[PDB]
C-alpha cells in the first residue's frame, strides 16, 4: 500500500515526505493497494470486506471529495458510485465512529450492493487501484506543526502514513517609536514578487477580524485597490499576525498610519520561514505627531 500526494491547486507537484502548503489549498492524494487476486473466491464469499480508512490525527484539513477510483487506466468511480459503504469526516456519524478530525473510511464490500462491486473488482484481480481524494488546507492549519496522515486497508491490516504538510505564519509589533506602547488601526496590505509580478493578498474568511488573521484562503491579485487592508490591534506582544502563507519573501506595505502618527517604514521585507511563525515578532514603529 501506498499514498502520496500528488497535486495542489490541481497542478502535480514533486513528491516529497513534506510539503509546504497555504490556506484554501487543495491538496490531491492517492492511496494504491492491490486487488486480491482471488477477490472473486469462494470461501459463501472468501471476501466481505475491502475497506480503506484514511485519517489525520492532528486538525488543518476538511475532506472534500473522493475523485476517482482508478484501475489500468480505467476510472471505475462511476460504476461503482452508490454501491459501497462510504463515510467521511463532513458526516454527522464520523466523531463518534472514527475519533479523527479529517479522514474517510471506504468499505468497497460494505454497501448495498457487495456482489456487483465484488465482480467488477474480479475483471481486474491482481492489479493495483488507487482512491484519490482531496482535501481543503483549513484555517486549523497552523504554523509550527507538521500534520500527517494515515491509510489502512483491510479484509477483516496493512497500514502506510502519507507524506507532512506544514503551513507559515508571521508576527508583528506595530508600536510608537522609542517605547513599547501597541498602535492599533495601523494599515497595511500584503505583497510579493510572483516571477516579476507584484501582487498583493486578498484574504477570505477574515470579515471582522482585525489583528489576528486566520483567513480560510489567501489568494493574489495584481489589482491593488482590491488587496485585503489588515489592521493591527492594540495588543500587547504581537498586534498584527496571519497564518497560511507559504514561505518565501514578501513585503508588508503600510498604506496608513493610524490617526495621531506618521509611517515611519512604508515596506518592512520579510521571510515566512517553512512551517514556523518565523525568527522572531517583527517591530515596526511609527512616529508620533500628535
Ligand atoms: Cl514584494
Amino acid at each position: 500500500v501506498t499514498k502520496n500526494l500528488t497535486e495542489i491547486n490541481e497542478q502535480a507537484v514533486a513528491t516529497k515526505d513534506l510539503h509546504d502548503v497555504a490556506v484554501g489549498d487543495v491538496l490531491t492524494y492517492q492511496v494504491q493497494f492491490q486487488i486480491p487476486h482471488d477477490i472473486g473466491a469462494l470461501a459463501t464469499f472468501k471476501y466481505n470486506q475491502f475497506k480503506v480508512l484514511d485519517y489525520m490525527t492532528k486538525e488543518g484539513l476538511t475532506f472534500k471529495a473522493l475523485t476517482a477510483i482508478t484501475v489500468d487506466g480505467q476510472d471505475i468511480l462511476k460504476a461503482l458510485t452508490g454501491k459501497m459503504a462510504f463515510m467521511s469526516s463532513n458526516d454527522a456519524a464520523w466523531q463518534q465512529t472514527h475519533n479523527y478530525p479529517f479522514g474517510f473510511e471506504l468499505d468497497f464490500l460494505g454497501g448495498t450492493d457487495p456482489d456487483a462491486v465484488r465482480n467488477l473488482l474480479t475483471q481486474y484481480a491482481g492489479k493495483r487501484v488507487t482512491v484519490a481524494y482531496t482535501g481543503i488546507v483549513n484555517e486549523k492549519m497552523i504554523p509550527d506543526q507538521k500534520v500527517g496522515n494515515t491509510a489502512e486497508v483491510s479484509f477483516d491490516k496493512i497500514t502506510v502514513n502519507g507524506p507532512e504538510i506544514q503551513t507559515g505564519g508571521i508576527r508583528f509589533f506595530k508600536h510608537e517609536a522609542g517605547s513599547s506602547k501597541s498602535l492599533a488601526n495601523a494599515t497595511f496590505i500584503l505583497q510579493r514578487m510572483n516571477g516579476n509580478v507584484r501582487e498583493y493578498a486578498v484574504l477570505e474568511g477574515v470579515n471582522g477580524m482585525a489583528g489576528t488573521y486566520q483567513p480560510t484562503k489567501i489568494t493574489w491579485t495584481t489589482n491593488q485597490d482590491a488587496a485585503t487592508r489588515l489592521k493591527t490591534s492594540g495588543a500587547e506582544t504581537a498586534n498584527l499576525t496571519i497564518q497560511g502563507l507559504l514561505p518565501g519573501r514578501y513585503t508588508l506595505v503600510e498604506t496608513a498610519a493610524p490617526e495621531g502618527y506618521e509611517i515611519l517604514d512604508p515596506t518592512t521585507d520579510f521571510e515566512v520561514i517553512a512551517g514556523t511563525w518565523g525568527t522572531k515578532t517583527i517591530r515596526i514603529a511609527n512616529t508620533p505627531v500628535n
